[PDB]
């Protein structure tokens, strides 16, 4: 930890502008905290609508300057590959940066550093793989093709949970097509995406490909999504949000990507490995204390188990370790923010006052050395149903449901009932059984016996009002390019459609 | 003649919607009087629908699509009855052709290149439907299986305009079923008779009840139900960029996805070293067939100053010996535009034209010719003396009306080209196919033409840069819009994490 | 038969014509069931193959169908299938009449036919190249697609139609003119599908038809200079032999040979299940088909209650007359066939094996007189012998034990073939571990048989080189050319001036 | 340009092995035969390395077989193999300057050549690291209801890769890193006149660190070791780029055991321009087409086909630069052209010249060894400019693979393709003009591989590579390259299975 600190000592404060480290334009700053303690660590440019429309004007200078739309693919792959190395040359500073700034266990951070890696390399390798598609054409001497192009200037917008690897799953397929970017994290949590912004201008891009703004979402956010110059608004966050920017975008007919939180059903039946399941459920319940758009919130157990079920994983939870990211036995650390603490404390009363039953935890840990920090204990709610806000509403914090189901066709009817569709999981023995329930589930990932995995290889995002579009993969480079239809006749005639 | 068996087909043909495999009247019996812009007279009476009718719809939708018979049906038999559609429509040419003819005033060469279009787009999209069902990926995570399936994104409402009614039917319908999904469309209210007919017809195939729905009704009404409904999973929309905007915010209330395809302001560049007269042919193709009721008609001619002078007069020439009429008639080469408020609409941008500093050098207002002073006709325009700055030259007047501005350089003709809002198609005219190819390289449009206007094609995907739309029709990219991805990622070695403690 | 055939033509089709062959040899066609002589065709000389080849040339550099718009092909295309449908059944009879197979399986024959030219007809507008984003700033860099041209296609006995459909299909969706001989042995449905495309209207030397043994004309279609791709179903012997003489003008080919194929049959399978899909894997078409289910491998903890259960239902299994709808298995296909049929019972009893049932000709009298074989079952074997390695393609199985999982995979594994093969067992997890190990171009889980056009076919190991049916069956008939353009040359100045 | 690029004997042999690599260790031949290898410039042997066995090549492919079996290579996640095709490229790349000298010493070529072939050979290993992970395979829409079908690509298994002498690094790219990428195991063969990069490579990717057996270097003369790479039965595919001799008789031999094969086999590549090309610009690529690597490059342009209208300016033109071109030292910078690669090579180059004459063409400029004292005792041959021929003659139709162009005129279009594709050949081929229209419907109509709008020579990872007609079978290079390595399985799933009952119970 007082390593971390030192690494702030050379971090910059200010935004990354058409070429240049900025302050923001009114000299504004805002003070980043530490979760833990509730201490100011950092303090950072905050920048303004000037700022956000610079950068959005020089993202289309550049983009017109062709300097790297119109630069080769393989050559833009291997930048995109040099970020990849950067990342991995300082991965366990990025991950002390990612502990410090969001609060979680320095083993959760690794992992996101090495997925980080892998996300830049996937999207390297990607770049020069596909232009487009000649087609044969149904008109005698005419030739078409469709060409992929870069749709332009993207505006991209990370949340705070998650920083770097939101802000990769951007920024890698962005630059892989050509495109050029204007980012902005998450208020509270800026650290390693200055880092990154660092790293990619020591690998070194053409002035106002790349762009850095620093501020509140209710100042600059606006700017980012209904400037008229922006081809693509990307977005990562939650549901109200999401559609505030949607309608702002529709102004000037923005093409948006959307990934927006879920209600994220575990389905354990009966014949499930009963330990895998326990472990899986606390791992999906807890991880980054629940601050997960795939979290396992929603716990549903066939009933014949379900008792069972109930007791061992309150047995498990009153033994999770609460404390700092940086000691190596914390197994969940503190929530992001006071604000987001009275949110998940206010859903504890919401839950007993329409009938819920608090298990175990829904309250802030009495321990000496958690009363600083913003840490809110594990919790399970029982007798509980489909009809309740709490059953329904995405918490996000350390919190699930349990639910009982008796049949395939309940679970499958439960798990759908809710406004969201981002992933999922089924737990059973019988894999027949587990892969007719996920061709049903109306997600966008569906694990069978397993809980949490995503990879730069597969699509991932939401039916329902879990997003539009999707990260990763193949769909996710193709979110960054536009199909231009070239029809060239090569014998062309008079129609004399109208007289002479 | 002609005119008076397409007249026939109506006392034949439904006055209703078809909700939930019944053809129904409006919930509270209101109607509507649909007309022939050609003589402004009454020609049918249909059903005016209510927001209830469109609920019960897409309610209908949803319950078909959960139900599975549709969306669980082989995508090959999918295919074979999308096929048969298909057969339909060319079963049925003659008569669909006289139709569109009637209801949208087009000539009736037009209606019958309409249909071929049409049965094209049904047999691409029959011959697409079991061609990739997802893809099998190489997991990073050993001892697990990733797959991801593509599945049907549901129920889809899907909004049509009045230039090319059963065109743009297809465009939705054909992609939607070959997938898997359940649909609800609502033609122009102005525009219904071939969307009617084709409801018939896709009856007749036979597909399980709710899986398709015809409302009927004025946008101001339904519309908001159609894009804002919770249970639509896609809404597609093609007409102005006014509406577009409007169903796209009302759609962001639920995540709703959407298609979007809102016309343009495109250009037709003609380079001093193009074919003259295969120029001047298609500028007025380009201007005029459909009397520029067209999201891809050349409204804004661009000519190199050097024979700027010399296409104008002969352009101006030609547009002077356009034989307006019926459609129906082998001489008319254009028809009237589609209603009363459309013409004043273009009679009032003769207006703005005028008082921003341009020419009208010939056109410009309705005909007082005899044999047209019935019907909703409106002269073929040609507007010089013009400039980007102008509103004339910016918006989408939607009428027989082109500017024409001069550029010097290719760099210039391309500047000008890209100085709209819009991104939707173009066309670039030059013997130096080299030449041609750096200009069409470089316009922010969806489809490039290089030496000809209008081509469009079941085969390539068609729509917009910029603010000429969101996503694709067509092609590929077309049936994308009506699929959804799903990672299916089994761990075949599960083992316990052992994070938390035990 | 008379009856079946009165209308159908009895010559060969070259160049647009229907010709007799140029020395005037004519072959007479046997109905299997009877030995009875039921039709006299054409039987062409190497001059007449020759002759075709030239004009498929001839008609794919004019252009007319290689230049032909490919929506209007898959139209062409649609229009054959839809042939077939409006002819199902007399193609069925025929084909019955022809080959000895039931008329039940000659009709699912023709469905799947219908089906393989509807795929085809929509595949064939679907994609013509692709865009390369080049390494070379000024160039364009384009992939075109092509039809290979001039396409030469060899088809077996036992499946005639639905073979030749497999090939003809992509040929003509593609562009490619195509010259086709069906086995001597069995003409009857090639030349009437001749008839029906034919009707379609194609553009004169796009499709021959060659009627003749391949000991005359064979090398000509394997060895010509101008033949682009040669397409062969058959035994490995003649395969070898095609793909030697192909070597000559370096010419491009596709093999699907014989299978030794695996039916593994766990102790956690459904029994009867796997009870009725050996039964159905080994005896469909008398064992005459390429991914028979000739090699069980079965678990040693059911082996003996697998060996009773199914011994006690071949001796039910109903032999007869193919247009006879009690029939259940229709009799082989030649004299020289069942000849090696036989020579591989004395085979198996000299290596040591036991004939547990079948193994002889049946003399029952309304059988007395076609070519039966009783369906057989071959025990007490083991994979050092040449009953269990080589393809007898009968009506005959083996029957092998395992003890385990391990064991299982690296007896299915143990042979030169690579075609097709089964895993049965209730634990799912378990089945998809096997497929994953086993060298078959084809693995059913819980079932026996199911092809079809969305899929790709073919083998691994010497089952074959290539493969037909989906997209990479399309492939085959096509061949990529790079088209790089540079957009601002300038002179290169490596050598003095 | 595309084939010569900037920098931006005792010694650099001093540690380079002398051995095969076979089964993880570096192996003598089984019966200690040895070759010398010799510099093509003075004829010097430079080098001595092993000459192998039959059976150490039978040993090879047998070590190639269990390490696929094992599963350690074919099993390893895409991602991870994706990772070590990378490492390759990088090592490519760290010993881009030794590697660059080692090929220009084995092979004769200039040293810009051989910078250029390194560049290349490192994006082609970076190419392949970035498929790996992109495509394992479909799932499909099953015309059967309850069932799931899908279709998995899995690697090829035990492939056998035999490379050229006149590009020996870049040949060996072009399998390895599609080999590697897919999971194969290989067992690779270079030109036993050319040995030294691929022991040079097979150096580095033992650094890298792969599974033992999963690839295997053998050392020999075909005559020795060719047809156990061809013919043995545990070989999947038998990979070979040579000469169309050869590749004839390796297909025959992979027939005995149904292997599949890919060859890539040479052409006999039209140069075409049109009177409206830009002469200037049409001339230098005549000679760069004509006299890279002395010719001995599977795409030289052997044959120009130039317009009736120019013909005789153009010959004039092109044989006033021949007689400029510097032969020389690959080492040296001002060299333009090196040696022929052999003995043998130079001689069969020498025959043609009388082929030519006494077929009744003309020898205009070149067509024997050069007498200068420098270039004396090395396996130089003049650049040869061949005129008064036509299509008939042996000369124009066959591949001499030599600094040596035939002239022929045409009128039209027309004949122009017409003689473009009078040959057995389909590999690669260019035109010419400022008519970019023109140029277009003539590439449509040129039965080759690849056909080049006014330019010559430019191959690269990201496009397909081979021939039409006898210039091979199948490609290398980009994702068809890729699929020659990849074998495809239908696994079809019932998931609700019921007894069919066809035959009585
Ligand atoms: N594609 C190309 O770039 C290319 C390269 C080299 C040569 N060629 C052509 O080949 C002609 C003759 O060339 P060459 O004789 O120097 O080389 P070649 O065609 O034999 O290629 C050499 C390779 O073949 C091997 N070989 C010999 N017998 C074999 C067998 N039975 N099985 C397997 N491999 C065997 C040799 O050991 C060597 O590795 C030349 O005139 C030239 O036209 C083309």
């Amino acid at each position: 930890q007082s390593n971390a600190m030192e690494l702030l000592k050379h971090l910059s404060q200010r935004q990354y502008i058409d070429g240049e480290w900025v302050e923001s334009a009114n000299k504004n700053t805002r003070d980043i905290i530490n979760p833990y303690n509730q201490e100011v660590i950092f303090t950072v440019s905050e920048g303004t609508k000037e700022d956000a429309e610079r950068a959005i004007l020089a993202a289309r200078r550049a983009f017109e300057s062709g300097e790297w739309s119109q630069e080769t693919a393989e050559t833009r792959g291997k930048k995109v590959r040099a970020i990849a190395d950067k990342i991995k040359e300082h991965r366990e500073a990025l991950a002390r940066l990612e502990t410090l700034d969001t609060g979680k266990t320095l083993e959760e951070s690794y992992a996101d550093m090495d997925d980080i890696h892998n996300v830049f390399m996937y999207f390297a390798g990607l770049a020069d793989k596909d232009g487009g598609e000649m087609i044969d054409s149904p008109i005698p001497d005419t030739e078409s093709k469709i060409v992929k192009e870069p749709v332009g200037v993207v505006t991209q917008i990370t949340p705070w949970n998650y920083p770097l690897l939101q802000a990769s799953w951007k920024i890698a397929p962005a630059l892989a097509t050509g495109c050029s970017l204007v980012m902005k994290p998450s208020e509270i949590t800026p650290l390693t995406t200055i880092r990154v912004f660092e790293l990619m201008e020591e690998v070194g891009f053409p002035k106002g490909t790349i762009n850095l703004i620093l501020g509140a979402g209710s100042e600059v956010g606006d700017v980012m999504s209904g400037h008229k110059e922006v081809d693509l608004v990307s977005f990562t966050g939650g549901i109200e949000t999401g559609k505030h920017i949607m309608k702002n975008a529709a102004n000037n007919v923005t093409n948006i990507a959307l990934e927006l939180g879920g209600k994220n059903p575990n389905i354990i039946f009966d014949d499930a490995d009963f330990e895998l399941a326990v472990d899986q459920a606390l791992n999906g319940g807890y991880f980054h204390a629940g601050q997960v758009c795939s979290a396992g919130s929603r716990i549903l157990v066939q009933n014949s188990i379900k008792d069972k079920f109930e007791q061992a994983l309150i047995d498990r939870v009153k033994k999770i370790k609460l404390g700092n990211g940086f000691d190596a036995d914390t197994e969940m650390g503190p929530v992001i923010s006071t604000e987001h603490r009275n949110k998940i404390e206010s859903y504890m009363d919401v839950a007993k006052a329409e009938g819920a039953t608090i298990a175990v935890g829904g309250k802030r840990p009495d321990r000496d050395d958690l009363k600083d920090g913003l840490f809110f204990e594990p919790t399970v709610i029982t007798n509980c149903d489909t009809s309740m806000r709490i059953v329904q509403e995405e918490v996000f914090g350390p919190v699930v449901t349990v639910e009982g189901f008796e049949t395939e066709q309940e679970a499958i009817q439960l798990a759908n009932d809710s406004i969201y569709g981002l992933a999922g999981a089924v737990f059973s023995k019988d894999i027949g059984k587990a892969q007719r329930v996920a061709n049903k589930l109306k997600l966008g990932t569906v694990w069978i016996n397993d809980f949490h995995p995503y990879f730069a290889q597969a699509p991932w995002g939401g039916y329902k009002q879990s997003g539009i579009g999707r990260e990763l993969g193949k769909e996710g480079l193709e979110e960054y390019l536009v199909s231009k239809h070239i029809l060239t006749n090569t014998n062309p005639q008079l129609v004399n459609w109208f007289s002479k």
